[PDB]
């Protein structure tokens, strides 16, 4: 047709809680174990998908995404899961759609790069604008990524001062974005909040990870019907 | 030695041109593969079958490069070469450090009871292969830490020193390479040479001595290849 179509869809979640619902909706998925990650291929809500369980953190997400792209060559990558909320009117359970991802813990500013900009990379990784529109159809703005669980006052304050427009944080989104940039593949990050900055985040996370992961995944399921 | 395991196909990774140029020039008619924003050079080097890898800078690029290296070329080990910043007392520009183990200095999930530097679902440290370490020694030994920051401000250096009193040097890819090798279960080693020293005009130092650092590290690797 002449429609913006993504025929093979990659989906990636860090933890079992972020991928279990998706996997359970798949028609007789095939499972591959590779590089410490898991890949499940099959059909889901009508679409051809590769669902990936990456593990937590930038390194794990990067090997997951790079294996996904090299071995399966999807047409786009959608990352789903939970995040920590920073924007004022954000609550537990709220969804944020990323317009772009940045790293909040990257600092090579001694060499002229922007805060959060890794050498040889762009400062930010914009999400595909079609994927954003589809997600909206089913808050939009900046999410930042770092290899730390944000819950101490000073760390939260530094991150707010560095990125005043940051809406939420997590531990994989910008890595996935970077790898997709390195491979030139469209992507999107969708997160639901499992905790809010300054508000008992450890206990919150443990209590809300399951339902936040489901909530995010349900947006993705809705998306798959319109793609 | 006779009792040591063998490594028939050797993977070598450097972040920057300055860290792989010399090694590449000593390869015999290398094939080149461009993929995922990385480059792979396949051929013979100092008598060994090798895949030399130019990864790009930082944890994410190193991770991509190492994933692809391993899944596409399946080498029997991985050796990381390049520059680092010195922390230990008696390090000077150009000095070589062999990693006995890698840790991340910027990873912090301690709120969940993990050690400082330990990523969730990962060990706290990634020990380098017992055979490779000894081969490098035959050609300081200790902890090198990795983070996605160029380390040169006083507060940053002091904190890293506080979290890791045993850290000899810092750089930006080694423990990522180690984690990926751990995930694939493949032997690895990190060798680095100092391009700058903590607190001493590090931006200028790095700019001036990245090439000599890349060189000294690469020379060790060439010698290692001679003994594998
Ligand atoms: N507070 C937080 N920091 C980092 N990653 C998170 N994922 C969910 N909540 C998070
Ligand atoms: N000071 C430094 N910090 C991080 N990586 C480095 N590589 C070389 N020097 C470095």
């Amino acid at each position: 047709a002449m429609d913006p179509e993504f025929m093979k869809v990659g989906i990636i979640g860090a933890m079992e809680q972020e991928v279990a619902l998706l996997r359970s909706q798949m028609s007789n998925p095939t499972t591959l174990q590779l590089g410490g990650c898991e890949f499940y291929q099959g059909t889901l809500a009508g679409k051809e998908v590769i669902l990936t369980r990456s593990g937590i953190g930038k390194v794990a997400a990067s090997v997951a995404t790079s294996l996904l792209l090299e071995k399966f060559a999807p047409d786009c990558v959608i990352n789903t899961g939970s995040a920590g909320g920073f924007a004022q009117d954000l609550h537990i359970g709220d969804v944020v759609i990323a317009s772009e991802m940045r790293f909040h813990d990257v600092d090579v500013t001694a060499f002229g790069y922007e805060m959060g900009q890794m050498a040889q990379q762009p400062a930010a990784f914009p999400c595909d604008e079609t994927l954003i529109a589809v997600a909206q159809d089913c808050k939009v703005g900046l999410i930042c990524t770092g290899d730390q669980f944000m819950c101490k006052p000073d760390a939260i304050a530094k991150a707010r001062a560095d990125f005043p427009q940051m809406l939420a944080v997590e531990m994989e989104g910008a890595a996935i974005g970077q790898v997709c940039h390195m491979f030139k593949v469209p992507y999107l990050v969708v997160r639901a909040m499992s905790d809010i900055a300054g508000k008992e985040q450890v206990e919150s996370f443990d209590a809300f990870i399951e339902v936040a992961g489901k909530h995010s995944a349900e947006v993705i399921i809705k998306m798959l019907g319109k793609l």
